[PDB]
DNA sequence: ATCGGCTCGCGCA
DNA sequence: TTGCGCGAAGCCGA
């Protein structure tokens, strides 16, 4: 195992206890970095790894899509476990109070978590540090090239960070080994009591049916694996081409899966890579996983201001504020965006997909962001109304790429500069005639109408 | 240091 | 649609 994937949290002297796996972003049984570095240090030691996952309350601020399918997902995770002899144990409630008492309580002979870059996360490191007194280390599973290896800075665009990148992976890409089992030696009730406190929250249709559709991604380890190699059968080959179209299925479909951390994305690099088929479209989509998933990571974790205003460059900054007093041509709220009650017949069939399905397609995924900034009363509720959607209603929402990607669309952070319009200043315009040229806007329009109610 | 090159709309064929 | 050339625009890093 490339050592530069470890970081030392704290320092210390190795228990000799278990090795506690902190499981937290990447919640897979293979192609786990973070698992294969705790059995690792647990083999040396003659002692058994085990996982710790902390079910905490921020599940209450999003919704029963997006918790069922983390629960169904913990669920197989278990039995997966169970198998390689590895317990899996869950707690309820603070990662700072609940895995310090439980470290203690175990007498663990050192601890691990995988990395990632939001707030809340540090926060916890931070109290956890504070309560133990084993060494305590941290591994970057989600990344081909560990976030802060790739590099040490905010990087302006992806041009900048793509020569940086592309350096490192001859030396990060590389097969995962096995998961060596152990050696040495209630879930289904948290899921019911969750949906009965989601439930009064539900987003409903006029005749009380619910409006998502569970359908469109079943959960958990397996069938992401069968979802990516789906897309190499069939998709791939059109990727290119057809990626942008938002009448055409003919993405991955993995942002649910890879946010969860139930697949490995160098595990997709790897099969990718492998495949043969048309150069532009895997060129196409390995910019899109390589260059734009991880330059997100490297954006929150240089900014930690990433979800608001302040993050903006310099000139989006200026330029943004200049048109603060500019005449809105239409004013919406959170509630008339979220029910899709604009006049901009495509921009309400995108937030059709957002209710029913959790995914909105890629590209309307800019189109429906800009539309919030031109029809707010500020650059600020555009930020606050843009993010709070995203969130609630994304099965892939409150993620990196979240903050990354709302703030390319309002904010222009790793873009550029276009011409100076009224209101939105000198941020990239997108229109509805412009979609004209680019797709069938009326099939997308067509799809989606019969939902109104 | 000096300037080439970065993930839209639109005219047009 | 489909692709090209052009525009308008701030800045990093050879
Ligand atoms: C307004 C808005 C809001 C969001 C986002 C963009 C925009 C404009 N993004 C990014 C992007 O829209 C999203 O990752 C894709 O819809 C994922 O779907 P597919 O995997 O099918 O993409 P596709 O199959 O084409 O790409 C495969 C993978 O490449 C990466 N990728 C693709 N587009 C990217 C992008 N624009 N930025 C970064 N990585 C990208 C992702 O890992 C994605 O799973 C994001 N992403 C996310 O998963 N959750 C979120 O909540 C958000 N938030």
């Amino acid at each position: 195992m490339n050592p530069k994937r470890i970081r030392a949290l704290k320092s210390g002297k190795q228990g000799d206890g278990p090795v506690v796996y902190w499981m937290s972003r990447d919640q897979r049984a293979e192609d786990n970095w973070a698992l294969l570095f705790s059995r690792a240090i647990a083999k040396e030691a003659n002692v058994p790894v085990v996982v710790v996952f902390c079910l905490t309350d921020e599940f209450l601020e999003a919704g029963i899509r997006q918790y069922e399918f983390m629960l169904k997902g913990l669920q197989e995770l278990e039995v997966s476990l169970s198998r390689k002899k590895i317990p899996s144990f869950f707690l309820r409630g603070d990662p700072g109070e609940k895995i310090s008492r439980f470290v203690k309580d175990y007498n663990a002979g050192t601890l691990v978590t995988d990395f990632s870059p939001l707030r809340i996360k540090n926060q916890w490191i931070e109290k956890v540090i504070s309560g133990i007194s084993i060494p305590f280390f941290e591994v970057d599973a989600h990344n081909v090239v560990p976030c802060w290896e790739a590099s040490q800075k905010h990087e302006y665009a992806a041009h900048t960070f793509r020569p940086k990148l592309y350096a490192l992976l001859p030396e990060f890409l590389e097969e995962f080994p096995e998961l060596e089992p152990n050696s040495v030696t209630t879930l289904s009730d948290v899921l019911e009591t969750g949906v009965k406190a989601l439930l009064p929250e539900r987003a409903l249709l006029k005749n009380k049916d619910p409006l998502f559709e569970p359908w469109h991604f079943e959960p958990g380890e397996k069938a992401a694996k069968k979802v990516m190699e789906s897309f190499i059968a069939d998709r791939l080959d059109s990727y290119g081409a057809l990626r942008n179209d938002p009448t055409k299925n003919m993405l991955s479909n993995l942002s649910p899966y890879l946010h969860f951390g139930q697949i490995s994305s160098q595990r997709v690099v790897l099969e990718v890579e492998k495949a043969e088929s048309n150069p532009g479209s895997k060129k196409a989509f390995l910019d899109e996983i390589l260059i734009w998933k991880e330059i997100s990571d490297n954006f929150c974790y240089y900014n930690p201001g990433y979800d608001g205003f302040e993050s903006f460059p310099s000139w989006a900054k200026e330029s943004l504020n200049a048109h603060r007093n500019d005449v809105r041509s239409h004013i919406y709220t959170l509630e008339e965006f979220e029910a899709g009650k604009t006049h901009d017949p495509l921009w309400n069939a995108s937030q059709m997909e957002l209710l029913s399905t959790g995914k909105m397609h890629g590209y309307m995924r800019m189109y429906w962001a800009k539309k919030i900034l031109e029809w707010s009363e500020s650059p600020e509720k555009a930020l606050e109304i843009a993010i709070c959607l995203n969130d609630r209603y994304e099965l892939d929402g409150r993620d990196p790429n979240g903050y990354a990607g709302i703030a390319w669309s309002i904010g222009g952070v790793h873009d550029r500069a276009w011409g100076e319009r009224e209101v939105t200043g000198k941020i990239r315009y997108m229109s509805y005639e412009g979609c004209k040229r680019k797709f069938d806007v009326k099939l997308y329009i067509e799809k989606y109408s019969a939902l109104d109610k």
